[PDB]
């Protein structure tokens, strides 16, 4: 029970109530669709900044939620998939499955680099009902720290990020496992930079992204025992 655990619970609550519900929805523009993925943004500005809300869904075969978050939680595999950052430090340990993560990003020309500081927690939701299912969530957002790191060449971003997974089973085989992923970010890039980079970057890279991550935990978990 470190000093997070309400603020954890209501960033994790928020995203089961609002980020799980399907978008029908003509507020989300479908943007980019590949397969199984599908990816959506609204259009939002702050202060003449681009906020663009991002939410994807995805349907991939093979593993189980449980994976899928442990992979994207565990700083110990964080250098194998990213392609995003140039450093992270882990500043602190608040429990075993959180901790508070510093890291600078990759320089997008001609922006600034920016830099983030976030607690990131994997936690269980177990099923409502018999009937629904349960959901592994990992949850990325920005805190405030006492030990931030000086970065004189960065910008400072915020960050509410979720990746929302659900598993569908038709002994067990990983031919007969699904999991569903609804993934959002609300990235705030903490400073002006060009609209248009930040839209391009969007649209080109959170697919890859996704793509590319859950390619990387589909390689890494076959032939091994399922965490269910
Ligand atoms: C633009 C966009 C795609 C919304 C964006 C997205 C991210 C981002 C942050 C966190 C995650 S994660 O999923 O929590 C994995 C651990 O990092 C993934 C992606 C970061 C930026 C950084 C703000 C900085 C930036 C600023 C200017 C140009 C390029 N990049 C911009």
């Amino acid at each position: 029970t470190h000093r997070f655990v309400q603020k954890v619970e209501e960033m994790v609550q928020n995203h089961m109530t609002y980020s799980l519900q399907d978008v029908g929805d003509a507020n989300w523009q479908l943007v980019v669709e590949e397969g199984e993925m599908k990816v959506y943004r609204r259009e939002v500005e702050e202060n003449g900044i681009v906020l663009d809300p991002l939410k994807a869904t995805h349907a991939v075969k093979g593993v189980t939620g449980h994976e899928v978050c442990n992979y994207f939680w565990n700083v110990d595999v964080r250098n194998d998939w990213e392609t995003t950052i140039e450093n992270f430090h882990v500043v602190e340990t608040l429990a075993d499955n959180a901790i508070i993560i510093y890291q600078t990003h990759k320089r997008v020309w001609p922006a600034s680099q920016r830099d983030v500081l976030y607690l990131s927690v994997i936690r269980k939701i177990p099923a409502l009902t018999e009937n629904d299912p349960e959901t592994w969530i990992v949850c990325n957002f920005s805190v405030d720290h006492d030990s931030a790191p000086l970065n004189n060449r960065c910008v400072r971003a915020k960050i509410n990020v979720a990746m929302i997974c659900q598993t569908l089973v038709s002994e067990i085989s990983r031919d007969n496992i699904l999991c569903k992923i609804t993934y959002v970010a609300n990235v705030n890039p903490g400073g002006w930079a060009p609209a248009s980079v930040l839209r391009a970057v969007a649209k080109r890279e959170y697919p890859k992204f996704l793509k590319r991550f859950t390619s990387y935990v589909q390689e890494k978990t076959a032939g091994k025992p399922i965490l269910f």
